[PDB]
């Protein structure tokens, strides 16, 4: 999916949440089980996942930090 697409699966998610603008597991796991149901498992397993996602440390996920993701996918 384009970065605009997945720009708003992100929001999708994170709304259906609350939040706009940062990802929660939950968030992750509904994006990742609806859009990528193999990436839960597929180059690390969900929590470890949203680890490495999670660059900026403070647990959930930005959009930014997310394109850690995407990186993930094209390669």
């Amino acid at each position: 999916k384009s970065p605009e697409e997945l720009k708003g699966i992100f929001e999708k998610y994170a709304a259906k949440e609350g939040d706009p603008n940062q990802l929660s597991k939950e968030e992750l796991k509904l994006l990742l089980q609806t859009e990528f149901p193999s990436l839960l498992k597929g180059g690390s397993t969900l929590d470890e996942l949203f680890e490495e996602l999670d660059k900026n440390g403070d647990g959930e996920v930005s959009f930014e930090e997310f394109q850690v993701l995407v990186k993930k996918i094209s390669q």
